[PDB]
């Protein structure tokens, strides 16, 4: 079983406890930590915060600890427009440019493997993707021709039905990868006028508009495209997201009239870490659609869905029964990572919680 985390950069920036550098993360919780975001010029990889190099030292100096622990440098991020994805890709030029700049820059900085985070290829983008991977790994087994352990290749796909089918050739694209991370977690948005939970694990007999929004349906989705259980990863939320009620209705359905309230920490609109929602949960009403198996919380109008301990086995055992290839948590950053703000003094409560349920058979 393997169990992959994120590592966000801009974490670090966050005030008061909210602080985070790899410096935190427990070397033996997970199997693969993700560096969240490098930057990409003149066509080759790059770093992006003004001190990765730092902070690439100091995440890869956790394998002095655990020797099996393995990291990798994500590509992309939200916050890096799909064209300039799209723009490389599309020029064998640039796209094999890009691709010679990526062992050297992994081999120089202690990773052992790269991961694509092209945040949704278009129509006109399929084709192409699948040429980078293909190229890339290539790339990435005649690089060990020169004697060193072979560099891995990953990739986050999006979990949307219309969005794989628009821009995924996953049969090919499955047999290059060395795995794929499912992003089940991002099935509504305050693009919705109405309140929703964002990482349901059923479709949940009540509505039947979005069946096609959870992870289960992703899951065997994927599983039919011809993606193979043994390179498949499910995502794991630490977050939740948070609306502005635009009315005293609570159950579902009610209005929403944008989203939530920022964090303390978090400081940004919408959503809220782990640990922020503990303290937020205090005066808090709290329900869980039982139909779909997660919760929600309310207090004043301020609606929020999110994953708790509970929740988050429950996703666990899931992938289990299916028989995947492991756990992905989306920001190690967001868990209660100094185990401070969410009652039990456990460090990593979350990612704790999914790692004890795959470390049973
Ligand atoms: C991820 O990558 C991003 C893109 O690479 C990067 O953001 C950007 O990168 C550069 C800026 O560093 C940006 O470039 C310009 O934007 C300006 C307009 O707003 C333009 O004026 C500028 O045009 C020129 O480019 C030349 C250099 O590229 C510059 O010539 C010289 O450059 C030297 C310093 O830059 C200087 O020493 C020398 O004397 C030259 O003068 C010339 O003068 C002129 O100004 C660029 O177009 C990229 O376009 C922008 N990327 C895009 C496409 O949006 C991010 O920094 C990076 N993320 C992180 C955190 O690192």
């Amino acid at each position: 079983y393997k169990l992959i985390c994120y590592y966000t950069s801009w974490s670090q920036y966050r005030e008061g406890d909210g602080s985070c550098f790899p410096d935190a993360i427990d070397p033996f919780l997970c199997t693969h930590v993700i560096y969240s975001f490098a930057n990409i010029s003149n066509n080759e990889i790059d770093t992006w915060e003004w001190n990765d190099v730092t902070l690439y030292d100091t995440l890869n100096t956790l394998k002095n600890r655990n020797p099996k622990l393995k990291t990798l440098l994500s590509v992309g991020g939200w916050n890096f427009g799909p064209e300039r994805f799209s723009a490389i890709a599309s020029k064998t030029q640039s796209r094999r440019t890009f691709i010679k700049s990526v062992p050297p820059f992994l081999r120089t900085h202690g990773f052992d493997g790269l991961d694509l985070a092209w945040l949704y290829p278009g129509r006109r983008d399929k084709r192409h993707l699948t040429t980078l991977v293909k190229e890339m790994k290539a790339e990435f087994i005649r690089e060990a021709q020169a004697g060193t352990e072979q560099l891995l290749l990953s990739a986050a796909v999006s979990a949307g039905k219309i969005a794989i089918d628009r821009g995924y050739d996953i049969a090919q694209i499955s047999r290059h990868l060395d795995f794929i991370s499912l992003l089940t977690y991002d099935f509504h948005g305050a693009w919705r006028q109405t309140v929703g939970h964002h990482s349901p694990l059923f479709a949940g007999n009540e509505d039947a508009s979005s069946r096609f929004s959870n992870a289960d349906y992703a899951v065997s989705y994927m599983l039919r495209l011809g993606a193979p259980a043994n390179k498949l990863v499910m995502g794991i939320p630490t977050f939740g997201r948070s609306f502005t009620l635009a009315s005293s209705k609570t159950d579902v359905g009610a209005p929403v009239s944008g989203p939530g309230v920022p964090g303390r920490f978090t400081k940004e609109k919408g959503i809220l870490a782990y640990y922020e929602i503990c303290d937020f949960l205090h005066g808090a009403t709290t329900h869980r659609f039982r139909d779909q198996q997660v919760p929600y919380a309310t207090k004043g109008n301020q609606w929020v869905a999110y994953d708790d301990q509970e929740s988050v086995k429950n996703k666990a055992r899931y992938l289990k029964n299916r028989q995947l290839a492991g756990a992905m948590v989306w920001a190690l950053d967001l868990d209660d990572f100094r185990g401070t703000f969410c009652g039990q003094n456990l460090t990593f409560p979350l990612t704790s919680a999914v790692k004890d349920v795959l470390a049973e058979v």
